[PDB]
């Protein structure tokens, strides 16, 4: 077992794009010399035991995680400065959606991929109307929205037990609030123990990338490196641009100077872009906060609450997903579809964790309000491919949800 300690004594990120880099070089390699069943049935089942791994805990995280933390706020009116705080974040979030269509129609991505993995290109079924969609919110049976699989039923009954629950902690009958404690503890210990193995699963994907990234290149060819190109290009300069749009704008028009903003806040996103986990990062976000040399307790709230809240690199990422495998597949986004891409896409940005990898985990969230599920087999290669680009593209993101967080905060304390 020598080498394996060494293995796993070494920065996750650095291994996965070591992985995907190495990747690529086989597929093509290959490629030129045929061997194209060869990858299909032999390195291609290391590759669905990762994805299959990924939809293993997407349940039982959605449940336990929405219970924790809707029993944990409690309603105090945000006094008065709160409602000006929750306000911001969410017509940012909106924003930042939009952007995501204009930008993803000048490039294009996604155009002449052709997938046919199934025999046969994917058909759109039509929607039911709007009333049974709706109406479905509410489970018939709590226990079978789990089982069977549903996630919108899930949700909204984990968000009432939350709500039901912190009531009977606040019950003057002492067995009734000593049993609520210990429902609420059991459920925590299934949240934190969800959180070690998605540690155990980012160990094995270095080996789940590199068997994505091959099995496409021999596949496809030469031909799908571009468009992957394409993507990894545009959400970059969809961030740079965003940054100075929004984030600049409001700096100019208030009082408050952006050349010095950034100066004292260089350190706050060169240490979160290099471990890329927001909500791991708070330490610094409170070392910043107390050396602004202004107010602390307008930072006792703001911060703990712009950790989730607040996902806008996230949500161009989740946009600009949806719409390329559309491309991928064929199917062609009308406009009303596009309506609902920013309605999902802004509340899907809230309940992101902030820990790496979990834009990919609640990216197939909003491709079910497009009309794309996971069981398809054409949609599950198009969001494969997207899996193993996920490392390099995670880099960036980070840096924008910190940064419009430290930036929110700065410019409600200035009134
Ligand atoms: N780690 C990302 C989120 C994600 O990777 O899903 C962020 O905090 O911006
Ligand atoms: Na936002
Ligand atoms: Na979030
Ligand atoms: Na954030």
């Amino acid at each position: 077992m020598g080498l394996y300690r060494k293995y796993i004594e070494y920065p996750v990120l650095q291994k996965i794009l070591i992985g995907l880099i190495l990747g690529a070089i086989v597929g093509l390699i290959l490629g030129h010399y045929g061997y194209a069943h060869a990858v299909h049935t032999y390195v291609k089942p290391f590759g669905d035991l990762f994805v299959r791994l990924l939809k293993m805990l997407v349940m039982p995280i959605v449940f336990a995680s929405l219970v924790v933390g809707a029993a944990s706020i409690s309603p105090a009116r945000l006094g008065r400065v709160g409602v000006k705080i929750v306000v911001y974040y969410l017509l940012t979030s909106a924003f930042a959606v939009t952007l995501g269509i204009i930008m993803a129609r000048l490039f294009n991505p996604g155009a002449g991929i052709h997938l046919a993995v199934g025999g046969q290109q994917f058909q759109p079924h039509q929607a039911p109307p709007l009333v049974h969609i709706l109406l479905d919110i509410v489970p018939t049976n709590p226990f079978g929205a789990l089982a069977n699989g549903q996630v919108l039923p899930t949700i909204f009954f984990a968000i009432i037990l939350g709500i039901a629950i912190t009531y009977l902690m606040n019950s003057e009958n002492e067995k009734v609030r000593k049993s609520a404690e210990t429902l609420l503890d059991a459920i925590n210990g299934l949240a934190e123990a969800m959180y070690k193995i998605v540690n155990g699963v980012m160990q094995y994907a270095p080996i789940g990338v590199f068997a994505l990234i091959a099995h496409v290149m021999a596949h496809q060819g030469v031909h799908v490196v571009g468009e992957l190109a394409k993507v990894t290009a545009a959400v970059y300069v969809g961030l740079t641009l965003q940054i100075l749009l929004v984030y600049f704008v409001l700096l100019k028009i208030y009082g408050i100077d952006p050349i010095s903003f950034i100066k004292h806040a260089k350190d706050a996103m060169l240490t979160a872009f290099v471990t890329s986990s927001s909500s791991g990062t708070l330490p610094v976000t409170m070392r910043v906060a107390k050396e602004m040399g202004i107010s602390e307790g307008i930072y006792s709230f703001t911060l703990p609450l712009g950790a989730t809240i607040n996902m806008d690199g996230t949500a161009l990422y989740q946009g600009v997903a949806t719409f390329f495998i559309a491309n991928a597949l064929g199917s062609h986004l009308t406009v009303g579809q596009q309506l609902t891409i920013v309605l999902t896409a802004v509340l899907a940005s809230i309940g992101t964790a902030g820990v790496p990898g979990a834009g990919a985990i609640m990216l197939a969230m909003v491709l079910h309000s497009v009309g794309l599920p996971l069981t398809d087999p054409n949609v599950a290669a198009a969001y494969a491919c997207i899996l193993g680009i996920d490392a390099i593209l995670d880099r960036g993101r980070t840096m924008v949800n910190v940064t419009g967080d430290l930036t929110g905060t700065a410019i409600v304390a200035k009134t």
